[PDB]
DNA sequence: CGTCTAAGCAGTCCGCG
DNA sequence: GCGGACTGCTTAG
């Protein structure tokens, strides 16, 4: 096999790096490598390096690393540039891995862990460490283990060791239901003391050391609580055997409102499961708890027991240890639905970065656009200083706010990337400028074409048409693998819906689930026997069809997510390719194009109908229009469908047989006009929206920009089985809505859109009648909360002090001298509740941590004096107000002139 | 901590005769 | 009451 890095590091004039040999095996190496940068040399000297401007380099070659860094200051000092990558590593590993990297998995360690610590006078803060760890779970991939460290004496009590027997059984038997499949796979160790624990640990991570280091909030707590604590109980030098290099630094994470720290451990790349989530899963989440996270990716209930944390241990270890080790297993179980490990490895190999590089598209585009440039001996120019400056986005139209009955979507693959690869948008492919005209005249095609020899965007710039720029030619490689895997996500989630139709009529049997790959539509024969199969075997067929549509997602989202970062690349002052004026080509290309093709869109279907002035394009937004198709279906006559179907069947071969034929000749006239390189403006039908046929459902309504809702027959090819709302920006879709109320008004919502005035109006006296008797929880709001110091003025609220920022401060006096409460964290999200008129708690809120019951103290006195009238008003009522208004419907009853009867 | 801009709504403060 | 200037938060793309 061809060997792969695992791991990479500078120290000093040496690279250190962890590899996989030719033979499978993993190695550890210092490498005195040789760095080469480069100057700008006169063109009689002969050389094959050329910067990417065509510009001939001299190479110099450097005694050592740190010579190349101080070459660089002084390079700075005389006012020259310095070219060539100036991160040794990636210039290493670009030379020792000069091919495509195929990895092994089955030989990365990959591992993930937790610990636990008791602490009675609140959390235990990982820069200070001064309690005891009592229990460390590890998870080894390579072994397939769960390795467990307990510790049975502390200064917090004196425990009897923890017992699998008890752990196995149900909660129903008093036991902890620890998974059956993972409990011949977990390895007790107990301990008589924590120093002999935490001496076995680090021989442990000797032997077994982490190649890629995971679980959930790693990085900011376990790694630098075990860091700490072994520190101080030991001294640094033994805390530093965590790392296989023995080098470890203290790192400062900054944001807008202060900073915390972390333990870089060389030669471990750290990827924090939490951190991992929030980059890939394209989830906003009221709370980023475990048992938050897991309960809504597996559906698992939460991690029940009796008393604080705090005293846990001490009340009940066999519980402990119990969830200690079930919280190291829903991260791998989260893993093996999401794949985000396999995602970052990936893209990692396919940058030759280390890969906890992944965080960073930057980085990560910043070492593609390396690579490539060095296979043609070109040399990539210095990073620059740049001051942060605003620049011109994407365009927005404003929609008349309405219901809209029948209505068919479209919009660009890969928008911007598709912008970059036909204007041809890179740093060397700058041919010049032209002189503008305002945008609109672009629009309406009255500009002069702007170039006869160049490709070129409305911003003014120009662009070299012989040869494809490094970015196109980068991004067109990202983009056909994320074409790849969404193809294989449709074909997943088409899959889905013949097993959901075929549900409608299981049969009576026992079999099994066939054996099928879910990434490729169902043959006829596949079709038949699930028409034959029982609603278990369907079920657990949906199920698997469903995990392959997840992970077809993460792979194809975060391609997307990849190429799309290339484009703001070049709008962030820290990428070496930063340029205004591409980060602007492609954006005001985006805006003529959607104005463009709305154009074109009204004055076809003007034609085709037969009218003037009509607008059918309704609404865009960047690269979308959503195209009112009520005319279309009034020229047929809603008497001459069979069913919703057959009208679907209808919009669907109208889009495809005459708008899309329309878009696209609309597009290479706009193709020819700019005189691009390659015509890559396709904008294909997304979805068809309207009632059920037969009903009084309004179909669809906008409130405004960026807030609509539309109900979906038929998404991107796939039909499905029910029909799916479509909704964009409304309340039923941010974190902050209350969760009782999400689904309140997702339920209205689907009223209006399906059934209509009437049935909403059911509901809503529903709703209002019953509300008071949710859960507390599910009808608070939520919200991050940031500055919680700079409005707090002696515990009260200053000046323009946040509704969310008050109700931390109630809590805060409420729990006042309380160090076993829980504290609000800075930056974290918390719920929040409104207080009735004369609460004990003297102000109008009060919040705490979200993902949490409120502490006990004081949960009888907040339920007691929960504001239930002004929670429905401005969750509930208001939002609802502006979809009726906007719809225009009543969402209570008007009275009329039969009620007098 | 980690590409980018556009743009919505909640809430504070205060004007608006 | 609403709206504008402003801060804060959160989405759509
Ligand atoms: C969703 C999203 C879009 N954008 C930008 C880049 C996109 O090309 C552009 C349009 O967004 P989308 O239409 O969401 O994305 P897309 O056109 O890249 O992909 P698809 O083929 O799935 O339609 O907006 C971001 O910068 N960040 C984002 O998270
Ligand atoms: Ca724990
Ligand atoms: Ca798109
Ligand atoms: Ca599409
Ligand atoms: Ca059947
Ligand atoms: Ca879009």
């Amino acid at each position: 096999m061809k060997e792969f890095y695992l791991t990479v590091e500078q120290i000093g004039d040496s690279i250190f790096e962890r590899y996989i040999d030719s033979n499978g095996r993993e190695r550890t190496r210092e490498v005195e490598y040789k760095p080469s940068l480069f100057a700008h040399c006169p063109e009689s000297q002969a050389t094959k390096y050329f910067d990417i401007y065509g510009k001939p380099c001299t190479r110099k070659l450097f005694a050592n690393m740190r010579d190349a860094s101080q070459w660089i200051k002084r390079m700075e000092d005389i006012g020259l540039e310095a070219l060539g990558m100036d991160d040794f590593k990636l210039a290493y590993l670009s030379d020792t891995y000069n091919y495509e990297i195929k990895y092994d998995h089955t030989k990365i360690r990959v591992a993930n862990f937790d610990i636990e610590v008791t602490s009675p006078d609140g959390f235990p803060e990982p820069s200070q460490a001064k309690h005891p760890i009592d229990a460390i779970t590890h998870y080894d991939s390579i072994d397939d283990r769960f390795y467990v460290f307990d510790l049975l004496n502390s200064p917090y009590g004196n425990v009897e060791e923890w017992s699998i027997e008890i752990a196995a059984k149900l909660q129903e038997q008093g036991g902890d239901e620890v998974p059956s499949e993972i409990i011949d796979k977990i390895i007790y160790m107990p301990f008589d003391n924590e120093k002999e624990l935490l001496m076995e640990y680090l021989n442990f991570w000797q032997q077994k050391t982490p190649v890629i280091l995971t679980g959930w909030n790693v990085e900011s707590f376990a790694i630098p609580y075990v860091y700490n604590r072994i520190k101080n109980i030991f001294g640094e030098s033994t805390a530093k055997r965590l790392s296989p290099h023995r080098k470890t630094r203290v790192k400062v994470i900054e944001n807008m409102y202060g900073s915390r720290e972390i333990i870089t451990l060389f030669g471990i790349s750290v990827l924090d499961y939490i951190d991992l989530y929030k980059k890939f899963s394209f989830t906003n989440q009221p709370s980023y708890s475990l048992d938050y996270i897991s309960e809504f990716e597996l559906n698992v209930g939460k991690l029940k027991y009796d008393g604080p944390i705090s005293k846990l241990r001490e009340s009940n270890h066999q519980r402990y240890i119990s969830y200690n080790i079930i919280a190291v297993y829903r991260v791998l179980q989260i893993d093996a639905k999401r794949q985000f490990i396999n995602l970052s490895l990936d893209m990692g190999y396919y940058a030759k970065i280390q890969i906890q590089s992944v965080f960073s598209p930057i980085k990560t585009w910043d070492a593609i656009i390396f690579n490539s440039l060095k296979e043609q001996n070109k040399v990539i120019p210095q990073g620059r200083s740049h001051p942060v400056q605003p620049y011109p986005g994407a365009f927005v139209k404003e929609p008349i706010p309405n219901r809209y009955k029948y209505v068919m979507s479209f919009d660009l693959t890969s928008a911007y990337p598709s912008i970059i690869r036909q204007v041809n948008i890179s740093p060397e492919t700058i041919a010049g400028t032209f002189k503008v005209a305002p945008l609109h005249d672009y629009i309406n095609a009255v500009a002069e074409r702007p170039s006869d020899v160049y490709s070129c965007s409305p911003n003014g710039m120009m662009y070299y048409k012989d040869r494809d720029g490094v970015v196109p030619t980068e991004i067109t490689k990202v983009f056909n693998q994320r074409k790849e895997h969404k193809g294989y996500m449709l074909a997943a989630q088409r899959n889905g819906e013949i097993i959901k139709e075929a549900l409608h009529n299981p049969n009576l049997s026992v079999d099994e689930p066939l054996d099928v790959d879910y990434r490729f539509d169902f043959s006829d024969e596949i079709k038949e026997k699930i028409k034959k199969l029982s609603a278990k075997s369907l079920n657990e067929m949906l199920f698997r069809a469903q995990r392959t549509e997840v992970a077809g997602m993460t792979a194809q989202i975060n391609r997307k997510a990849l190429i799309n970062g290339l484009a703001g690349a070049l709008g962030n002052v820290w990428f070496r390719y930063y340029d205004l004026r591409n980060a602007t080509a492609i954006t005001t290309f985006g805006q003529m194009a959607l104005q463009w093709i709305e154009r074109k869109v009204n004055e076809y279907l003007n034609e085709v109908c037969g009218t003037e002035g009509e607008a059918f394009v309704l609404y865009g937004d960047t690269d979308s229009i959503y195209v009112s198709a009520d005319k279309i279906i009034d020229k047929v006559g809603e008497s001459k469908f069979r069913d919703t179907n057959h009208w679907v069947d209808f919009l669907d071969k109208f889009a495809r047989e005459r708008m899309e034929p329309a878009i696209d000749r609309g597009f290479r006239e706009m193709c020819e006009y700019m005189n691009n390189k390659q015509h890559l403006m396709f904008m294909d039908r997304e979805a068809i929206a309207g009632p059920p046929l037969g009903s009084k459902g309004i179909g669809g309504f906008w409130t405004g920009k960026k807030r609509y809702a539309l109900n979906v027959w038929d998404m991107e090819g796939t039909r499905y089985a029910e029909p799916k709302l479509k909704i964009m920006g409304l309340e039923t879709q941010k974190s902050s809505t209350p969760k009782a109320v999400q689904k309140a008004l997702k339920e209205c919502i689907r009223r209006m859109l399906q059934e209509g005035e009437e049935s909403l109006q059911e509901y809503f006296k529903e709703f209002e009648k019953e509300f008071r008797q949710l859960n507390y929880i599910s009808i608070a709001s939520v919200s991050s909360a940031n500055n919680i110091a700079k409005y707090d003025v002696g515990g009260f609220p200053g000046p323009k002090c946040p509704f969310h920022i008050r109700g931390i401060l109630t809590y805060n006096r409420a729990i006042k001298g309380n160090i076993d409460a829980p504290q609000v964290v800075e930056g974290e999200k918390v719920y929040v509740l409104p207080l009735r008129e004369g609460n004990p708690f003297g102000d109008k809120c009060i919040a705490w941590p979200s993902g949490t019951e409120i502490t006990d103290l004081i949960k009888d006195d907040v339920l007691h004096w929960m504001d239930y009238t002004v929670l429905l008003e401005k969750t509930f009522i208001k939002p609802l107000e502006g979809f009726t208004s906007a719809a225009k419907l009543d969402y209570e009853k008007k009275a009329s002139l039969f009620d007098m009867f």
